[PDB]
């Protein structure tokens, strides 16, 4: 007993048990199952002239013979676009990025079977660097429209969690090389969950990522304190860390080359910094703040000029 739906671009196909997995009161797997079918029409005109018959909010959620013909009308339609493919037609174009909503879409399919029990992320000490909180897809694709990112860049996740931002950037950016490192055992073990439900999921839409690692590891470790010199974008969801891991990260931000940037919830330098003779050991000394669109996060960009032109006015 199983539903089954057809790849676009004839991977394996997406099979899944019956009956179907409850995820939370908002979302369950049926819902999820149609919306995807809904997100490959988008991704393929061709399939809406095939699909546009029939009606998708009058199926039976609860049904297993309802949800059987949605999905067997599904796989015949994509039959027969696979037929027209092979005639005259040109295929989809692989290698394309997702568009924003399909993105949307494939990062919460991929949490809802990646994290079975959400609430476990929640056992945390209080008042510790390991206070878990996720920034919402909106922040991520937000930060992702304000700043440039090219094939010159590796985005590091400074404390990951189940690394979903990872993901997307990974999915909507050219950057070299994407990063998260994860210290707690919790999030770090779904983060291996959702890495491998990413890949299937990306390949199932015939969606192009760039490369992208989840590890476990403690960002403040002897061999991350090179790997963070060596990074050209930080994200670090610091609002919890406090001032001691705020300041250790300065340390090492402190080592990272001219036009490095850090996006972070909490300011690491103030916004208003005017460098003089007292404070010319801040991090404000080496890098510009803004506040990104307002939830705040701020952009840090590494300019020594600052520090520079103040040491040329003394002369
Ligand atoms: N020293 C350290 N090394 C690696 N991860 C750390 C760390 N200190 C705190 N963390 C992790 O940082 C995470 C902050 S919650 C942020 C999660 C994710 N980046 C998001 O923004 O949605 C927590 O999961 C915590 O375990």
């Amino acid at each position: 007993l199983e539903l089954r739906l057809k790849s676009p671009v004839g991977a394996e196909p997406a099979v899944y048990p019956w009956p179907l997995p409850v995820y939370d009161k908002h979302h369950d797997a049926a819902h999820e199952i149609i919306e995807t079918i809904r997100w490959v029409c988008e991704e393929i005109p061709d399939l809406k002239l095939a699909m546009e018959n029939y009606v998708l909010i009058d199926y039976d959620t609860k049904s297993f013979e309802s949800m059987q013909r949605l999905c067997d009308k599904y796989n015949r339609a994509i039959d027969s676009i696979h037929q027209l493919w092979k005639g005259t037609t040109q295929p989809m174009k692989l290698n394309t990025r997702p568009s924003t909503g399909l993105l949307r879409h494939i990062l919460q399919q991929v949490y809802n079977h990646s994290v079975t029990d959400p609430e476990k992320l929640n056992n945390y000490e209080p008042f510790s660097p390991e206070v878990y909180g996720e920034t919402s897809f909106d922040l991520v694709a937000q930060m992702i429209d304000e700043i440039k990112m090219t094939d010159d860049d590796l985005f590091v996740d400074l404390g990951s969690g189940v690394g979903q931002v990872v993901l997307q950037v990974a999915a909507a950016t050219n950057c070299k090389h994407h990063y998260g490192v994860e210290k707690a055992d919790i999030p770090a073990k779904y983060a291996e969950t959702m890495d491998r439900e990413f890949r299937k999921w990306m390949k199932w839409y015939g969606k192009k990522h760039a490369e992208y690692t989840l590890e476990r590891g403690d960002f403040l470790s002897e061999e991350w304190r090179e790997r963070i010199a060596n990074t050209s974008v930080i994200f670090v969801n610091n609002f919890a860390f406090g001032p001691e891991v705020d300041h250790q990260l300065k340390e090492r931000f402190a080592n990272m080359k001219e036009g490095g940037r850090i996006v972070s919830s909490k300011p690491f330098a103030p916004l208003n910094f005017r460098i003089n003779s007292r404070n010319l050991s801040d991090i404000g000394t080496i890098m510009r703040v803004v506040e990104l669109s307002p939830v705040s996060y701020y952009l840090h960009t590494i300019d020594r000029t600052i520090l520079e032109n103040y040491f040329s006015s003394l002369k």
